[PDB]
């Protein structure tokens, strides 16, 4: 951690975490403020696939150590982060709103899950229960232990830059494991700080280490292939689904089931019933938290035909008082610029994929320039990318309606009754979250039980999962795995089967077991005389 | 098991079985036929305490063997039972309509619970599971096994001589104890029977001994005196709330935990945008299954004020049409006598307490005779004890309001609203089950977290629960166990804690402890120039 | 479902089980007795990848009618099986004798693991039990669920040619899933009548379909494939290791977590302080059960330097009481036939690759002929492929102690003290399971904690593990999944998380949540003075 002094802060150069030391090897390359693209936040290097062997090695080196760590210690070092967290909240908020551009009241709900999460997994030391479980032969004892894998490989996006790394790193190393952890390129000042918190509240060196870079052709792919050399017991990654399936594909042959949270098309149904100003408020929330930049932003909103007319009309003049702008200098916008390019490039196609397939257009001017202003800009348009906030109207099947999009987008779509409502709902690839506004307890009923999603929420939004419930999608939102709550621990554990023999002699199960025969049935009818 | 011909059956002979043995030893006492006098189903002795003593001590010489049979095998036993009743179900069934003069549609549901009930923990006997726990030293594991209390005195009632027993039976043999049971002088035959499938299922001779007889100044009492002896490590009893909480003192006294469940004053409200002829049609069945006979039955329907003079109407249309009748020669009949002569009386005696506190009696003229007719009732009614349908109109805070009363009798009450409704259902001072019929989701919510009752329905019936959710109740229902399911585990088990040490010194908890410390705290602020 | 008469019993020709209707389309193959080529057992039809593909569809259509059917109605169907299974067990024990050359001992058992599960999954209708957890915000309720998942595919290998399939399919279709079987081309039979005995029990039809065929380049293969298209949601296999590495990259890809059982090289460790006969004795059983051809079968014996001659002594005058033989005219044989050619050819290279790498043969001469006969053989040695049994002594490193080989062999490798034979026990690709003969508390610790394997036995065989515990192996022997008890039904469900929201606003976990600040602290030492 060395300065030099920027705009909105100082301008931060690290390099690596490393078996404790830190390394500052590779090309530089640099976060900019994507609210301001003048203030540079970091500059940090590259690792080469030799820095995250040599990264992993370690790893692996600091096993031994930490495994055979009390469970009850290790989290007593997750409470110690706790306190830590708690103490930096306000300033990780501050840095999270000038790295990753969003809303200060959305930057302490980051960090809040962070500390919602370090909280569960320090108590959950003194848990972690396996089974004891009775033979069917005498003087033999059953027992089930849960086993730490080994080396966590982890990759992780920016949208999230506290939140969803911490379910990943958290109950990795309370189980017993070690990690190499390659952060986003979006936010690494806040990864970097995070890795020193760990340090802080007691984490031996090794057992966290961190590998900056980019993904494709960098660093993160760099980590997938090294699961083809056994450096990895376990990998997660948070992104997209291509990238997933290819990580699903090399975990797969190398015998890892990999954590993937894969991003989503996530419906909100409006039944009649509906409380309309409530469903609107979900609606808008839904789509706009974070810019619409969250796996679980709403994709489209299914109307129920009898109130589709006031619904849109309703829903329009919600979006028409969105504030976007630079969150620094405006923290009363609901959201600001794009975290980086690439969402902005694919969130700039899907005006030209919508008028080509013949999607209508109700709200919406693609980016916020001086020449192309929008009614609520607050700050300077033009020192980064920022999106009008846009609307459609699509028919299912259509690219804008199965096709995720990060960035400030949403669809409505007419159907009409419950069954209908269903059926489109699930007519996307993917099944990570879903929402549904009405009323009769038959209708939520049939949504809940006809959905085809990880998550599901009646009147309330798609988007604001509570820490402690598991996490994960169903289709192409993920392969199983969950995160949170206890459901976690499948992720990073390993069933481990004791059978423990007392009886001086070999007995076998399923052919000595001492199973007692009937006796002869009395003849009840007979006897009774019916 | 002797005979001699009865009129719809034979009537039958038989002794105590006492560690295998059958013992014809006490006065003799005998069970009629409650549909027809006439006809005697069995003649049984009373045991005496001497003979309730010995049957605890063949008890206690059983356990060591039937404990140290391997749960797996047990449950093997419990399979076999689960095939006998099977085949004995309709024998069961029409024994069961003549010995307590249930519908036959009632008997097979009653017989069926218990079969329910060896499926289930059949399987349990490899389940059982304790836990394995990380200790916080190192060289050091921790466990809880289940184990077994010892000898189990159980009483039960006759308005479910085979199912209500079965919830205490198996779970107790299953889990490894042993068993004297009192069952029901209103039901000595089918207790007889059940007893001797469970001999047929192989289970060994004096892990069940059942001891016929009374309740107060008889054999019931006796038994509940044996706590004072040492020869009881558990108890569970199913009757009145006056009786429950004598047992419950003794057993306190005792350091014993007692099943108790102990009827109730269940309310079922019906809110005024229910579905009102699913709310009568629930009603009715909550209060006439089994003549009114069940813990669970419906004591008051509590009706929103903007639909109370529809739905009476419609509610008294339903009960006029309700047959009566002996359910041998009539099985279409919804309900047949009285199961014995204490629960006539109490019914009798509440229309008179009705009156004399202004209770409005809207429907019954008492007991079913040739004088006094019932226009649908089929069969004899001097044969037997059979009850007009009973409806009354009540205030809260009136005895008929808040007592329980066995029998063909129901009240109606008129509130407003829904914190009325939950208000006045608190109002008694019973919680075993409840019930509300609505369609609005909220009010359904504010029923469910504001009624104090161990159950409750939503669009169902007070009675019917399934074999596989916790039964028992709250304040004066009950003292905090549990039947059914995993919860009965915490009836017949208690927790064995196991530390194992291997580091070869002594090593303290809370104070040898190797907590790790921080490290000192970088200010964050500072660097990163906030 | 026709027949012409065998000298051993009946042959069969039967087709593929789809929807129902059985189809007889496909080149056809036959399977002949193992231990008499000129019996043959059964002939039946290669599927095709269209016929695959019919019978996935077949399965999806049936899907919703299964998945809607209450989950203890579908348990209902278990224990109609768990019946129909113990009247067939003789019948099925005797074809397992004749279709895949087990003994009679092993086969009985082979099914009652069947028997065990079909019990413990019947009762677990009625569990399944997902979880209530409190929201952190007021007039809102958390919910988890388990869903099925699909169709799945299963692929089993024929050494257990019942309980192994019974682990998949019956949890498989307890959950609510449908399956489409492809069955080890060396157990047809078996499994035709498998499928049948579920459809007895009522199992409605296209919930469980049956495509024969072989594996790689046959049915096998193109049911994998299917992966690619969508018609799985879920595989689950039994096999080697190089297909299993496949299976989960194409499984990967498509966002499925299969089920890989993939054997093993399982070590048994005897200390100096062993009960020697019952160490030899767990050994002898661990190598030669089934010829040696479980994925659990011993791969090496560890032993203990100061007693190595001693227990080589003991253990070779066990080997060579070994009978060898016919099991159908021979039952008091330890071992029959190896089960296909392809297991045999593979076992007959080993003595090749031992010779050249350097090991010492202590007992041994190949495959059992009338020109090269085993002094314990029962039966003609030429009419099937029988292996002397096979004892080396081999040096870690190398290709004899680190790869699997099914069939009759066993190394001998001396260790020196407990760190070493936990290093040993180590250095191999598999963990499937392990085993330890000791008296010392520590030593048995020590070994439990040491050892990366899925199962482990203390004073007990590598072999026989108890059908409610979980199994799997860690490292090339699997990818985490467990299979029987509870632990499996992470492999055939998903979680659908749900929250219910009552409180009529939009509020915002982890912004809005209502948490409470402490009180000004008192200054205690100052008060109290110390």
């Amino acid at each position: 951690h060395r300065k030099a002094a920027g705009k909105y802060g100082n301008t931060l150069e690290f390099g690596h975490l490393v078996g404790g030391e830190e390394v500052l090897e590779g090309p530089l390359l640099e976060r900019r403020n994507p609210s301001d693209r003048e203030d540079v936040v970091a500059r940090f290097p590259e690792a080469d696939k030799d820095l995250v062997r040599k990264a992993a090695l370690k790893a692996r080196e600091a096993f031994a150590e930490w495994s055979r760590t009390p469970a009850p210690i290790r989290g007593q070092v997750l409470f110690n982060l706790v306190k830590i967290l708690e103490r930096e909240k306000p300033t990780l908020t501050r840095l999270m709103v000038r790295e990753v551009g969003k809303t200060p009241k959305e930057a302490a709900g980051d960090v809040q899950e962070a500390i919602d999460t370090a909280l569960f997994f320090a108590s959950e030391g003194r848990r972690l229960y396996g089974q004891t479980v009775p033979s069917e032969m005498r003087d033999k004892e059953l027992f089930t232990f849960r086993r730490p894998l080994g080396v966590v490989g982890i990759i992780t996006a920016g949208n999230f830059p506290i939140a969803v790394p911490s379910w990943k790193l958290i109950p990795a190393v309370l189980t017993g494991n070690t990690v190499v952890w390659k952060p986003s390129e979006d936010a690494p000042t806040l990864s970097f700080v995070f890795a020193k918190l760990f340090e802080e509240a007691g984490l031996p060196p090794g057992v966290l280490n961190v590998v900056f870079g980019g993904g494709k052709g960098s660093t993160g792919q760099w980590m997938v292939e090294l699961m083809d050399e056994g450096l990895f017991q376990k990998f997660a990654f948070t992104g997209s689904t291509q990238v997933g399936r290819w990580i699903g594909e090399v975990a797969g042959r190398n015998l890892i089931r990999p954590t993937l949270e894969l991003g989503g098309k996530n419906p909100l149904v409006v039944m009649r019933d509906a409380d309309l100003d409530l469903a609107v408020e979900g609606a808008w929330w839904s789509a706009f938290a974070t810019g619409g930049q969250r796996c679980t932003s709403a994709g489209n909103i299914l109307v129920d035909a009898p109130i589709y007319e006031e619904f849109k009309r309703r829903f329009l003049e919600r979006v028409e008082a969105t504030l976007v702008g630079n969150p620094l200098l405006h923290p009363e916008v609901t959201y600001g610029p794009f975290i980086n390019e690439r969402f902005f490039a694919r969130w700039q196609e899907h005006y030209r994929v919508g008028e080509a397939e013949g999607a209508r257009l109700l709200f919406g001017r693609g980016r916020i320039t001086r020449e192309n202003p929008y009614p609520r800009f607050l700050g300077d348009p033009e020192a980064g990318l920022y999106g009008w906030p846009t609307v459609w109207e699509v028919r299912p099947g259509t690219r804008l309606f199965t096709e995720e999009v990060f960035g400030p987008t949403i669809n409505l779509v007419k159907v009409d009754g419950i069954e209908e409502a269903i059926a489109v709902a699930n007519s996307t690839p993917y099944g990570l979250s879903s929402a549904i506004y009405t009323n009769h307890r038959h209708w939520a009923y049939l949504f809940k039980v006809g959905i085809r999603a990880g998550m599901t929420s009646i009147n309330n939004a798609t988007v604001g999962a509570e820490a402690h419930l598991p996490f994960g999608g169903v289709k192409a939102s993920g392969n199983g795995g969950r995160e949170s709550g206890i459901w976690v621990l499948e992720e990073y554990t390993y069933w481990h089967a004791v059978n423990e023999e007392y009886s001086g002699r070999l007995q076998l199960a399923q052919m000595d077991t001492g199973y007692v025969s009937p006796k002869a049935p009395t003849p009840w009818g007979e006897v009774l005389g019916l």
